[PDB]
């Protein structure tokens, strides 16, 4: 075992703590490999290699080549081979490999951590385990410890090791494989010529491929072991293999090593390639570490935000990087100075917080005491924190001071008189701050690395003395509104569930000039009940989670209404006072409860939503003490510490079922990024203050101090800027809350106005030097204030610009005015691109610039064409602020009753420009003033004037609603096509379902072949009955009693269904509800269950709480039954009899029902009586159908008759459901509650926590009940129908978020951008997912199914037949048909080899797809309406397309198959395209499932990695066509033909016999130089007396320019002469023991020809030894006898005793293509050669004597008739010849009955076809095995030999005696000799024994033996390993002695058996030398090469 690996006699544990002990004082000095080498070359290198070898490995095996077991894994497993050559280079930039530290081993200078690396690969065998390296490390560490970063190091350092082995074992496993079968062309050539001079000639060039020692391996063996062998070729290998005295057989062993070490180090290779993938390294780390063995003490480091631990890790490297000291003192002499801290906390009375000086505020006493230097940026950036808010202020302004000179200089020639250009430059600084303040932010955020925030780690939720109550402020226009405020309340108590966390809404009763209208008490008091049934619901530990808090208002001191002390701020106090016992708070009485202490409170919004588990990190983070708030004493404001932390926000991606161009124009930042950690802003890295912008977190007595003392009454909601100025604030940017954004253009003006109106009211606190105001906060004020100016000055100044100046360039100055706002986005853009002074060479990551580069223009355009609008509002609103500001008015509390817009409509343009009606009539106005002075401002006007005119034009556009996944555009015929295939999809279910322990779908069903149900159940096949029942009752099909009736049934027999801890097995009986086999469970079935009982329950209570309003339906199902009967009458064809005036009528009567149907479908009010009358037309429709019927018989008119029926229940449905008492609706509230409560249970029955393996995450693939082990794998992609399952099981609770985020994610390129890498990638995977849930435009998993949808439609258009790919049933039959099943896909999703090989077509697939594209999908739906593809019940399963399976000459073959489990989906798909997605809310409608729904959207990244990647036509499986031209000048050839019982052998001239039960039909010999025996058919030319054979063997005409077909089922003969050709082809039947042999013959000429037709056959029924031995007996037996219609010859042997056989069998001539003529025979042998002639020379074949038709007991009997045809030129003549047999003679008459008759040779060669491919199928063979099988038959039943053994060696043996002691008598035997000694392979044996009983099946007998050749040691290991798989054979046969298998183990037998035995064998192998099934293919190949020109004689 040497190969080029790396292996150091693997020493196991307890010797790696001492070799690495050694290590540390004195090691290496050595290594088992090391070569001196550089990192990024060698990587690079490694890369080339790896991909090379891999493509060459694809490129190769294809061809046809055996792989060997090593090169499995590296084509197998390339992609995970890849990323982990991939992850690093990414994490070992250059720089940051330089620091590690040297280790000097023997000159050259390595990495310390990467040189334990080559000791360990080494000690092992190539695998990694945890304990192994902790060891290592252990032992390592004894002297010098490993710092922080190089312990972070080895999981990214071992990989680099482990691919250099890899490398190392491929280039040479590559190697040795081309020049392994480089020997065996060269012995091709050695054989070919038996020359022994030019031998040395071809020998002496390979003289440097014989040191190698793996050529001679495969040599030695094919010479020696071969065949021919010679006494030259191995004269000189020996000889040569002297050098180095290796003798021969060292060698011989070398080759078994370097082989299996080779295959084992690969597979450990991958191996351990995953392990460390799939292992955690920081929880590994945090165990080995040193550092933080003191850090676990004394110190509270273990529940502190494991991010924020990292940051005080990097704190303290830092400290120690840049310091003269030490890492492990650092950690160290920080405590000591931190013990002098002080407790400081209540809980903080233990411990030491050594954070206070590493982030704390004793920072810089703690560097200066360490005596660290600051690095340069840490110098300026406190340079910027000393100097404060100016060093912000000040960039930007004289960036703006710049851009005003340059414009002023630039601007300067056109006079300006000077009091006009301070107007301009004021009015055009503003989009210059603009530009600079963005600069500034791209600049700080390069620079300026983000901001932390440490927090505790509240792993059980939030403890003691931190109380948080979720006050949401509320509001309460209720009625049903109030239902949503609980649900939102619901949901975020579903967020975070745990810890002592309170819930509450505070709400205020709108603004109304009473103070109590009294009326509020009714809403009140519902409200209060709804509270108190939601504490019922979760009534654990007695907590009464869920409050209520509701304010009385107070009147306004100025005017209004009563509004309280305060609209918001005012709620906020007064709730801050009650929780601090303060009991005069005018709330209310009675609901004025809270829970004592409640230290903080949530601020939140009636409509965003929370993070899982989001409060746990904010509380933690202000509970920190380093965080909590000091206050000053001198003047509240908190000086040092943090009363408010606000969370970083992020937008939805879409508005539920709304998304317009509006929402994607003006939102950029969309999505939930899982990879970003931090985000960086200016205000944060620059002032330490953010932004409370409306949501947070505040201590209440601070809040209370810091409002309280200076807050005063009449003040705006601008309140959060003061707010947050107040105490502090700082953003966390850890937590998210997302939000939405509106969509129609209406309410955006509506928020900004009223928060520029904040602002402006803020600007007395600016002018203000009094009250309380920060200078950064007055700054931030005046720059909200410039903002909201920047559109008046832009606007303004382009007025004044074009009327003052108007000179001819006035172009440029618009143009900056442009730029500036195109600079303005962009310079965030381009910060995308930056590399970070090139970082690292970047992979394929495309560039998709296009989308935000349109989506920037687009931005930009709309706002300069809306900016008159937004300028003209915010003016008003300016203009009413400073109102109040000045004059001080009382309107300035105004909320939303501004009666400006109070907009009260849906959008429309006739609305906007009425409402608008200012800014384009101010822009005229000001174009026709500014236009006639100068007589040059029009041309610059217009264009731009145009632009602002059209502005409510653009704006209605963009207000307009868009499809995205569930408002898509369907129109009417396609929506009206897809409801009518699905409620004729609909039909199985009514077919199948009847109570016979039923109401369980019967899955599969055949049609053709006898049709049966298969009572197998599923639990998807539940789901998908149940979501189809509810979606045939959204479509009114069935009436509402019959939904109840179903649901109750299944619920009941889903209740009385055996459970396992609530699961459900995977098979069940639908019959007798017990378990099929193995008890088995799979995750898949329960979720599915699960989600499809969700929606049910959902369902339920939906038409449960208003069971009225539901009761009606919509009306349309008895549109589509009308459409299908519509449709199947026009296929009735109406040419008969009576013409056609009955369909006449019918089309009538059918027009007019259908309108109307549309009359009352017009009509609003619904008349319950004009439905009834409709059912008399139904009736009549059903009584001329019946009439229809009762004259033709046809099928499809049964068809009419069933489509009328079901239209006239469903009318009768209708009626039904109208026919209601609708009175008392109060039991059926109790039926649909009972049923949605029975229904929920089951829902959460389920407990997944036993499936979940906690050591790699993710759920297993099943449960086995047996040994109660789980199976192994587990579902470990993202493209799997497990994602349902997995989102429930965490939304239960029972699983953690490293589930979900530890699956999947990998990116293929296709087109411009990529999608989701799956196994086997058929949409099947895909689409569930779509069905059940919710899917929004910006998610990953719509764009994926939008890419894979339009890959599918290409590679369809591409293959040319009919897109949609899914698994079904093809085309394969086995016993007891049954089409069976599997797993298909497309070749570039598949990740799974050999997917590009089944061109299957699934017809439910198109249907699936529809959703996404319905018209594509109907296209492809309606050509597959073309072809066969509808059955009974709707679509088939599959359709098959492979040439291999296609038979005859049909383009396609049709699967005869329904299953249950295919047929649900597409009508769930048909219900969510046709009405919205009903299905898409009633899933989502259950709060459990909306609080995790937020893990959906997230965005595509941006980056697609991309790995490694008429074909499409060439690449489908194509079976072998045995081809043969002219086989008379060429070697013969053998096919066998068989029943099972009846088998017959064909020669290539038509010779052969015919064996029935082992016995004899035709005598045959075996004579290699004669090949003239068997049944001949022979022509005779009437006119010339010239008589041939149709095979022309016996006769031999001149020319013959033959051709001939040996393929499966049938041998096709060709042969052509004189104008003449006679084709022919001989089959056996089936069900009869037939065989036909039909000649075909056609003519082309010009004449007439007349020509006969003579057979010939020879009747011998023996035991195929007695009529060999004495065959004058066996011929005189014979009773050859002719009875009436003489057509027919019987001959039967004459019954001696009562233990002969019997079998009659007879010949049939069964004439065809013939008017009348009779036949003649000449039933005697002797007559027909005649004394002294032959077969080629014959007597009858002469003028005269002519089948003078001799019968009776006849001394050499024979069977032959002759019968003269006539054919004329041009058409066609045939004749089939039957060859039957029977075991008695009233079985024959049983038998002539049917081939007789016309034609019948139709119909049984599909049944041939059918029967071969069964038993084709029954054992694993294969078409090109079978041709190579068929060719070992032909060597073993012929005395031809070719491939036996030498001629020197059988000489001495074989004395055929010693054969019966090894139990092998070898009597009735060809016997085989396989020998095998490797027990590496164990496959030749398999395919060995495979082929014996194939050729068991085809009336071939052998037996086989298998030579053990090992010696002792193993030999009895070998011979159990080999009995375990022959075992199956080595029992007897169905009763015969022993059976035909052998096993022999050489060394206890003797030598002289062994001898024998390969004297006596006909046939020796080695497994080595070759391979089965290709050792076939090499002898035709050698064996070849006067015999020509006698052909012709």
């Amino acid at each position: 075992d040497h190969n080029d690996s790396i292996r150091a006699s693997y020493m196991t544990i307890e010797e790696l703590h001492d070799a690495g002990a050694a290590l540390s004082r004195d090691g290496a000095d050595s290594l088992p490999g090391f070569m001196e080498f550089d990192f990024f070359e060698r990587h690079r290198e490694n890369e080339k290699e790896i991909l090379r070898v891999y493509r060459t490995t694809a490129v190769d095996a294809e061809n046809g080549a055996t792989i060997t077991p090593a090169a499995e894994w590296l084509l197998d497993n390339h992609y995970v081979i890849e990323e982990a050559i991939q992850e690093v280079r990414r994490d070992f930039p250059r720089k940051f490999y330089r620091q590690l530290p040297t280790m000097t081993v023997g000159g050259v200078t390595i990495p310390r951590v990467m040189a334990l690396g080559w000791l360990y690969v080494a000690h092992t065998h190539s695998t990694v385990s945890r304990e192994n390296m902790t060891a290592l490390v252990d032992g390592y560490q004894t002297s010098q410890t490993l710092q922080i970063g190089e312990l972070w190091a080895l999981p990214s350092i071992i990989r680099f090791v482990l691919i250099e082995n890899l490398r190392r074992i491929s280039i040479r496993v590559e190697r040795s494989r081309r020049m392994r079968q480089k020997a065996n062309e060269v012995v091709d050539e050695i054989i070919r010529l038996n020359d022994a001079e030019a031998s040395a000639a071809l020998l002496k060039q390979v003289d440097s491929l014989v040191d190698d020692p793996t050529f001679a391996t495969q040599f030695l063996y094919r010479l020696r072991n071969g065949s021919q062998t010679s006494g030259f070729a191995v004269a000189w290998l020996e000889e040569r293999l002297h050098a180095a005295g290796t003798d021969a057989e060292n060698v011989m062993m070398s080759e078994h090593n370097r082989l299996a070490s080779g295959n084992v180090t690969m597979g450990n290779i991958v191996k351990s390639l995953r392990e460390i993938d799939d292992t955690e390294w920081s929880v590994w780390f945090e165990e080995v570490s040193h550092i933080d063995k003191v850090l676990r003490e004394e110190t509270d480091y273990e529940i502190l935000d494991f991010g924020s631990r990292n940051t005080y890790r990097n704190t303290i490297e830092l400290l120690a990087r840049r310091s003269p000291r030490t890492e492990v003192e650092v950690a160290r002499a920080a405590v000591e100075m931190a013990r002098s801290d002080l407790p400081a906390g209540a809980d903080e009375n233990h411990r030491v917080n050594v954070g206070s000086v590493l982030v704390g505020q004793r920072r810089f006493e703690l560097e200066k005491a360490l005596g660290y230097r600051p690095l340069a940026s840490q110098h300026i950036v406190r340079s910027m924190r000393k100097f404060n808010w100016l060093a912000i202020a000040a960039p930007v302004l004289l960036i703006t001071a710049v851009a005003m000179l340059a414009v002023g200089w630039f601007l300067a020639k056109a006079g300006m008189p000077w009091y006009v250009v301070t107007a301009f430059l004021l009015m055009f600084a503003l989009p210059a701050s603009e530009g600079a303040t963005g600069l500034f932010n791209t600049l700080v955020t390069f620079f300026v690395k983000p901001f932390r925030l440490v927090g505790y780690e509240f792993k059980n939720g939030i403890p003691e003395d931190a109380r948080t109550l979720v006050a949401v402020p509320c509001m309460l226009t209720s009625r049903d509104s109030v239902d949503e405020m609980m649900r939102n309340i619901e949901v975020h108590y579903l967020a975070n569930p745990h810890g002592e966390i309170y819930f509450s809404l505070v709400s205020d009763w709108r603004d109304a000039p009473y103070e109590q209208s009294d009326e509020d008490l009714e809403i009140l008091d519902y409200a209060k009940r709804e509270l108190a049934a939601l504490n019922s619901r979760y009534a654990f530990d007695g907590k009464t989670r869920f409050y209520l808090l509701h304010r009385r208002r107070i009147y306004n001191s100025a005017e209004e209404c009563w509004m309280g002390w305060e609209r918001k701020r005012g709620k906020l106090h007064e709730l801050n006072m009650l929780l601090r016992g303060d009991k005069d708070t005018t709330f209310l009485g009675g609901s004025n409860i809270v829970p004592a202490d409640v230290k903080y409170v949530m601020t939140l919004d009636a409509d965003t939503r929370l993070m899982r588990d989001a409060v746990t990190k904010l509380v933690g983070k202000m509970h920190h003490p380093i965080n909590r708030p000091k206050i000053d004493p001198v003047s509240g404001r908190v000086v040092e510490g943090y009363g408010l932390l606000q969370p970083r926000v992020t937008p939805s991606l879409t508005t539920g079922k709304d998304a317009s161009v509006f929402q994607r124009v003006f939102s950029i930042n969309r999505g939930i990024d899982p990879y970003v950690f931090t985000v960086s802003d200016v205000y944060q890295d620059l002032t330490s203050e953010g932004t409370f912008t409306g949501k947070g977190l505040y201590d209440v007595d601070a809040f209370e101090a810091a409002l309280k003392g200076r807050i005063e009454e009449n003040s705006i909601l601008s309140h959060d800027l003061l707010e947050g100025s107040f105490a502090r604030c700082a953003l966390v940017t850890d937590v998210e809350l997302v939000e939405d954004f509106p969509t129609r253009y209406e309410v955006e003006v509506s928020r900004q106005h009223r928060w520029a109106r904040g602002d402006w009211q803020l600007l007395p606190f600016i002018i203000d030097r009094a009250r309380g105001v920060t200078a950064i906060g007055r700054w931030k004020m005046v720059d909200n204030l410039r903002r909201s100016l920047t559109p008046i000055a832009w606007f303004f100044a382009s007025i004044l610009g074009w009327y003052f100046m108007d000179p001819l360039g006035a172009l440029i100055w618009q143009i900056l005015l442009i730029f500036s706002l195109f600079v303005a986005p962009t310079l965030s853009l381009l910060s995308g691109l930056v590399p970070r002074s090139t970082d690292i060479v970047p992979q394929a990551h495309f560039f998709t610039i296009w989308s935000e580069i349109r989506a920037t223009n687009a931005q930009v355009a709309l706002r300069i064409v809306f900016i008159a609008d937004a300028a003209c509002m915010m003016t008003d609103a300016i203009v009413r602020s400073l109102y109040r500001l000045l004059v001080s008015h009382k309107l300035m509390l105004e909320w939303r009753t501004a009666a400006s817009m109070q907009s009260s409509a849906q959008g429309s343009i006739v609305d906007y420009y009425r409402q608008m009606w200012h800014a384009p009539v101010v822009a005229m106005l000001g174009l026709l003033f500014a236009a006639l002075p100068g007589d040059n401002a029009f041309l610059i006007g217009i264009p731009f004037t145009l632009l602002w005119v059209l502005s409510p034009a653009v704006a209605w556009y963009v207000s307009q609603s868009a499809e995205t996944e569930d408002r898509l555009f369907v129109s009417e015929h396609v929506s009206f096509e897809l409801r009518k295939i699905a409620r004729r999809t609909w039909r199985y279910y009514e077919a199948f379902v009847t109570p016979q322990e039923n109401h369980l779908p019967p899955d599969n069903f055949q049609e053709t072949p006898e049709p049966i149900v298969a009572s197998r159940t599923s639990p998807t096949n539940i789901g998908v009955y149940l979501l189809s029942v509810i979606s045939a009752r959204q479509f009114g099909w069935i009436s509402f009693a019959d939904t109840l009736e179903r649901i109750e049934n299944t619920i009941q027999t889903v209740e009385k269904m055996e459970k396992h801890r609530g699961h459900l097995y995977n098979w069940y009986h639908t019959d007798t509800l017990q378990t099929l086999g193995p008890r088995y469970v799979s995750a898949v079935d329960s979720g599915n269950l699960a989600g499809h009982l969700i929606a049910v329950s959902s369902a339920c209570r939906d038409w449960a709480e208003a069971p009225s309003a539901h009761l009606q339906g919509n009306l349309d199902g008895i549109g589509d039954v009308a459409g299908i009967l519509r449709e199947t009458l026009k296929a009735l064809p109406d040419n008969r009899k009576t013409l056609r005036p009955l369909h006449r009528r019918l089309e009538e009567r059918i027009i007019g029902f259908s309108n109307a149907l549309a009359s009352v479908k017009r009509e609003h009010e619904f008349a319950s009586i004009r439905v009834i009358n409709l059912a008399v037309l139904a009736r009549d429709i059903q009584k001329l159908a019946t009439n229809v019927d009762h004259e033709v018989k046809s099928a499809q008119s049964a068809e009419v008759t069933r489509w009328a029926q079901l239209l006239v229940e469903s009318c009768e449905a209708h009626i039904s459901d109208s026919a209601i008492d609708l009175t008392n609706m109060e039991p059926l509230r109790q039926r649909l509650a009972s049923l949605r409560d029975r229904s929920r249970n089951l829902a959460f029955s389920m407990d997944f926590t036993f499936l979940y393996r906690k050591d790699r995450r993710l759920l297993s693939i099943g449960y086995r009940v047996e040994s109660k082990e789980l199976d192994e794998a587990c579902y470990d992609l993202l493209a799997s129908e497990c994602r349902l399952t997995s989102l429930f099981a965490i939304a239960k609770g029972d699983l953690p978020t490293e589930h979900w985020y530890r699956l999947g994610r990998q990116v293929v390129p296709i087109g411009a951008q990529g999608a989701l890498v799956s196994w086997s990638g058929s949409m099947f995977e895909y689409l569930m997912p779509p069905l059940v849930m919710q899917e929004r435009q910006g998610g990953i998993l719509n764009q994926t199914n939008n890419l894979i949808v339009k890959e599918q439609m290409n590679h369809g258009r591409r293959l040319g037949t009919p897109w949609g790919i899914s698994e079904a049933a093809f085309n394969a039959r086995d016993h007891n048909m049954n089409y069976q099943y599997t797993n298909f896909g497309v070749p570039t999703l598949g990740l799974k080899r050999g997917l590009g090989q089944n061109a299957v077509i699934a017809p439910y697939a198109s249907i699936l797809a529809s959703q996404y594209d319905p018209d594509g999908a109907l296209e492809n739906l309606d050509k597959l309406r073309k072809l066969g593809a509808l059955g009974q019940y709707g679509f088939h399963d599959a359709v098959d397309f492979t040439p291999t399976r296609v038979p005859d000459g049909k383009v396609c073959a049709v699967v005869y198959n329904y299953y249950a489990h295919h047929h649900g989906m597409s009508i769930a798909a048909v219900a969510n395209v046709a009405f919205d997605g009903v299905l898409r809310e009633l899933f989502h409608s259950d709060p459990v499932i909306e609080a995790a729904e937020l893990l959906l959207q997230e965005k595509a990244p941006r980056e697609v990695p991309v790995m490694s990647a008429g074909k499409e036509q060439a690449d489908l499986l194509r079976a072998e066509v045995r081809s043969i031209a002219d086989p008379a000048v060429r070697d013969r050839e053998v096919v066998f033909l068989s029943n099972g019982h009846y088998s017959t052998m064909l020669t290539s001239t038509g010779a052969g016999y015919s064996k029935w039960n082992g016995q004899a039909i035709s005598r045959w010999k075996a004579d290699p130089t004669d090949d003239r025996w068997g049944t001949f058919i022979f022509l005779r030319d009437t006119t010339n007396g010239q008589w041939w054979s149709a095979t022309a063997e016996p006769r031999v005409i001149e020319g013959e320019k033959t051709k001939t077909i040996f393929t499966d089922d049938k041998a096709e003969f060709h042969k052509t002469i004189g104008d003449l050709q006679s084709v022919v082809e001989c089959i056996v039947a089936t069900e009869h023991d037939a065989e036909g042999r039909r000649i075909t013959l056609l003519n082309v000429g010009s004449e007439d020809r007349y020509i006969e037709v003579t057979s010939y056959m020879e009747p011998v029924i023996a035991s195929e030894d007695d009529d060999n031995a004495h065959p004058l007996f066996s011929r005189m037996f014979v009773q050859t006898e002719i009875g009436r219609r003489g057509d027919v010859i019987r001959a039967w042997r004459n019954r001696r005793s009562q233990n002969e056989p019997g079998t009659v069998i007879a010949h049939l001539a069964a004439d065809n293509a013939g008017p009348s003529r009779p036949t003649e025979f000449e039933t005697d042998r002797a007559k027909f050669i005649g004394r002294g002639r032959s077969l080629r020379e014959a007597a009858a074949f002469d003028a005269g004597a002519t089948l003078s038709s001799s019968d009776g007991f006849t001394l050499d009997p024979i069977l032959s008739l002759r019968r003269t045809v006539r054919v004329p030129a041009g058409k066609k003549v045939s004749v089939i010849f039957w060859t039957i047999a029977a075991p008695s003679r009233e079985e024959v008459d049983k038998a002539i009955d049917r081939y007789r008759h016309p034609d019948a040779f139709a119909h049984e060669l599909v049944h041939a076809w059918t029967r071969t491919q069964v038993q084709m199928r029954h054992v694993g063979v294969t078409s090109q095995q079978a041709a190579a099988f068929q060719h070992l038959g032909r060597y073993l039943t012929y005395p031809d030999m070719h491939l036996r053994a030498d001629s020197e060696t059988l000489k001495t043996g074989l004395a055929s005696q010693r054969a019966l002691w090894p139990l092998a008598i070898s009597g009735d035997f060809p016997i085989f000799s396989l020998r095998i000694n490797d027990d590496m392979d164990m496959d030749i044996a398999r395919e060995a024994l495979s082929a014996h009983e194939y050729l068991r099946s085809r009336g071939v007998i052998f037996d086989l033996v298998i030579v053990n050749e090992r010696a002792a040691s193993y030999a009895q290991d070998m011979q159990h390993a080999l009995d375990h798989i022959s075992e199956t054979q080595r029992r007897i046969n169905p009763a015969d002695g022993r059976p035909h298998v052998f096993s022999v183990r050489r060394d206890l037998m003797d030598e002289e058996t062994w001898s024998a035995l390969l004297a006596a064998s006909r046939v020796v192998l080695h497994v080595r030398n070759g391979k089965i099934v290709d050792q076939i293919n090499r002898a035709v190949s050698l064996f070849a090469a006067s015999d020509a020109a006698q052909a012709r004689l």
